[PDB]
């Protein structure tokens, strides 16, 4: 994952699951 973090992500809905 991009952000590491797990989320919050701050691809607008990169997996689109989280949006």
């Amino acid at each position: 994952a991009a952000c590491h973090n797990h989320a919050p992500x701050m691809p607008p809905x990169y997996w689109e699951g989280e949006c």
